[PDB]
């Protein structure tokens, strides 16, 4: 079919940002291309039907960012409210205050901690190894909680949501979470946060309004592409789904993560009492449960009724979507095998490749779409409106 | 010009300054307030520490909130306000505990986690103890909503402290300034805005009587120079919010008070206690409180090495020390109704309203006295201003 100025595979926030940036910015006429029967990857939200509160499908979204290039940006499709997240960790039967703080420092230690009091205990209990030093998670975790914190709340928690040995894991992985010696227990650090007010698949669908964009669901990009392309051959592609699968998996398989979940409608107004629950013990099969009325108190959702979700972590089989790049010392090697296929395809078949699934990368919302708006500002919008390379100065 | 005044305001805290600035600024009336203490604000004014140059709040700590939107967009048209959010937490037993109680404190102090069920199950059952029909004090009232381990761990020996006035003998109201949650939620109000002033109350409250028809007197007593003013401009009406009971003369005796002293004290570490206010519930300790003031402006660059706390002390507010809080026994109830009398019979005569927290012997907070002055300000002395209604109500 035709006629399209643009391909973009994937209907999540990397794409759909490309999408709109090309239809508004430019005028040009884009395909998104989404192989699942719903816009939005892993960020699609859908109404439970007993009790219409809104669920996050694949688990609980939270939207931050300090970046005010992408605040402005995704305001122009959505309204946020003033939520600001919070992580209850659950271990041996009770629940502590999370992240690192002294909130969770008192509670584990049974006493009053004073900012320099927790600086000194964390300092010893860390000693093995400095912080710059520390070359992978295990040791990077240590190096800011202590062994005693690692052992209770990283350490199994982590052994269900990755199945990998901590040593191999990725040492950012453990920075994602704020580190702090005051009472402050928010769970991200950054400026800007909240919850979309109209739920998160209005806002997506806000970002593919443009007339000139055409989303077509349930369609699988590699059994279109060819004749889609021979219609319309000028257009460039933009690809966000998995980067080995883009190659028929040719330079061998990346490990990924993916997740199953329960979800459930119980006979109370109140499961939890707070929108997250993290399970940090190995004695549970899942790793957290999310209850979400909590995200938006302002909507009609009935008192005497609930929604949760159980959310249990496995391998990504061939039978299974990837939601997680593993990222070990292994999978790097094969990352780059393909990333050198990625530039080559870029050159030859003038295809970008982005989002969380397209590079394997660990990459929140605010990044997909930083990413996004860089890749369009800097690679993509130039070859759309001056032929300029995709293969850049 | 100046003089020619058409409205004196007494007293320069949030009340007196609201009044003032809606005759100035929506009616073109010409105000002169008169404030006895070296600076405007009453105990709402702020000030840096000299060492640290950390705002502080030499009368009490002050945190901003409201509900009425109203309130929320006049106040700010004289500051800006943060993000910042009130938090609490309460030292017992050599323990940090999340607070006001919900599913924090509950799971801390209990010893394991409670669900919202479970724990509304654990206080219904504790306060079984006693019926909330058959307590004849604060002590068996409190076990009755919130049960005996609870009551006898947070609220006991705090109240003791803060008040020295028995717990069967204090408004009931007082508790509910606190809100009460089946949640992990502990931002201390429930109010829908609130937040710190980005460049201090100082500066917004002189924002608020920046008005050129604003003329301020401070270190100046109204009684010492009411009598030839008013002769002067005799058709001003007087908003007064000093102390009812000096007013008067003290004629219907003295109105009971607290009153708190405060220790400030600058220390040797960037960070004394991660976090605002920390209430200290137990006997061990004199203070009801500690502050401190650096975690109130995050925003701000402050120094790394250095801050400063202030201690809080709760005492009777004798007669040379400034009132915070009414005490409201059944004498003092009484002595209030004397003087309410009082009060109206001079509002009819002498053409003088009163209110604000001293003014009407009502704790107010901030948002409450800006509310309770918009309301006056509508329904009473803007009409009376501007076409001569009369000042009687009810
Ligand atoms: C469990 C989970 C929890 C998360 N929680 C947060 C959070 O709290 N806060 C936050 O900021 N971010 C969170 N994220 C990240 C977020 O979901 C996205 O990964 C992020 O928005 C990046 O979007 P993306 O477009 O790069 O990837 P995706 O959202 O995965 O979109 C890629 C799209 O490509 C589609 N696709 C794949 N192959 C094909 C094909 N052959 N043909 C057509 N379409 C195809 C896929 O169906 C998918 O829809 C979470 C992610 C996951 C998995
Ligand atoms: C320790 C303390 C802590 C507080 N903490 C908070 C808080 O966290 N959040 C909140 O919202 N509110 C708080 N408040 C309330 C806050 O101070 C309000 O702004 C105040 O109640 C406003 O009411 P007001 O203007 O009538 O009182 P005031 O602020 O007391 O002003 C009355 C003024 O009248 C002056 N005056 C009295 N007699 C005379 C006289 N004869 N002649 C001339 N002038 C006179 C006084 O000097 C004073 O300046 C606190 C109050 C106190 C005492
Ligand atoms: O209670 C917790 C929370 C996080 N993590 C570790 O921190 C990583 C990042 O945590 P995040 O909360 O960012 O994970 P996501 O929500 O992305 O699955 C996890 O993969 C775990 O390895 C942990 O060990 N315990
Ligand atoms: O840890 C606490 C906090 C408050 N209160 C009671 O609740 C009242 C209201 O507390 P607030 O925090 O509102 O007091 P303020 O800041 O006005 O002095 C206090 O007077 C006490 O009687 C208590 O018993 N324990």
């Amino acid at each position: 079919t035709g006629n399209f100025d643009l391909f973009v595979v994937g209907s999540g926030f990397f794409g759909l940002t490309i999408a709109e940036r090309a239809a508004t910015q430019l005028g040009k006429r884009v395909l998104v291309i989404e192989r699942r029967p719903h816009i939005g990857g892993n960020a699609y939200s859908e109404p439970e039907p007993e009790t219409g509160i809104e669920v996050h499908k694949y688990g609980a979204h939270l939207f931050h960012t300090s970046n005010k290039r992408v605040w402005d940006y995704v305001r122009q499709f959505t309204d946020f409210t003033g939520y600001q997240h919070r992580v209850f960790a659950m271990h041996n039967g009770q629940a502590y205050q999370f992240p690192m703080g002294l909130g969770l420092v008192s509670q584990f230690f049974g006493r009053y901690f004073s900012p320099d009091e927790a600086r000194a205990l964390i300092a010893e209990q860390a000693s093995e190894i400095d912080t710059k030093d520390a070359k992978n998670f295990e040791e990077k975790a240590i190096s800011l909680v202590g062994r005693p914190l690692y052992e209770a709340f990283i350490k199994h928690y982590t052994a269900k949501q990755w199945q990998t040995d901590p040593k191999d894991l990725p040492a950012s992985n453990i920075t994602r979470l704020p580190v702090r010696y005051t009472f402050d227990n928010r769970y991200f650090n950054d400026t800007y946060e909240g919850l979309p007010v109209e739920g998160y698949t209005k806002w997506l669908e806000n970002m593919a309004a443009d007339e000139r964009i055409e989303v077509r669901l349930d369609t699988d990009w590699f059994d279109v592409r060819d004749d889609l392309r021979a219609a319309n051959p000028d257009a460039p592609v933009v690809y966000t789904g998995p980067l080995d699968r883009y190659f028929d998996y040719a330079e061998g398989r990346l490990g990924w993560r993916t997740l199953d979940f329960e979800l459930e409608v119980l006979e109370t107004g109140d499961f939890q009492g707070t929108p997250v629950m993290n399970y940090n013990d190995l004695d549970v099969p899942y790793t957290r449960i999310h209850e979400f009325r909590h995200f938006h108190p302002e909507r009609t959702y009935p008192t005497d009724k609930t929604v949760i979700m159980r959310e249990y972590s496995r391998f990504a089989d061939n039978d299974d979507e990837p939601y997680y790049p593993i990222n070990t010392e292994a999978d790097r090697a094969v990352l780059a095998a393909y990333r050198a296929r990625a530039k080559a395809e870029t050159a030859s078949a003038k295809v970008l490749f982005g989002g969380r699934l397209g590079t394997y990368q660990y990459l929140d919302m605010h990044m997909a779409i930083a990413s996004a708006l860089s890749m369009f500002d800097n690679v993509l919008a130039p070859h759309l409106s001056e032929g300029a390379s995709l293969v850049t100065e």
